[PDB]
């Protein structure tokens, strides 16, 4: 798809798809 790391939720056109690990903090991983 097309995904983003999002430190905030994630948009409503997107889905929780996963998390990312970026310097050893959890992101959300967004994606429509």
């Amino acid at each position: 798809a097309t995904c983003y790391c999002r430190t905030g939720r994630c948009a409503t056109r997107e889905s929780l798809s996963g998390v990312c690990e970026i310097s050893g903090r959890l992101y959300r991983l967004c994606c429509r």
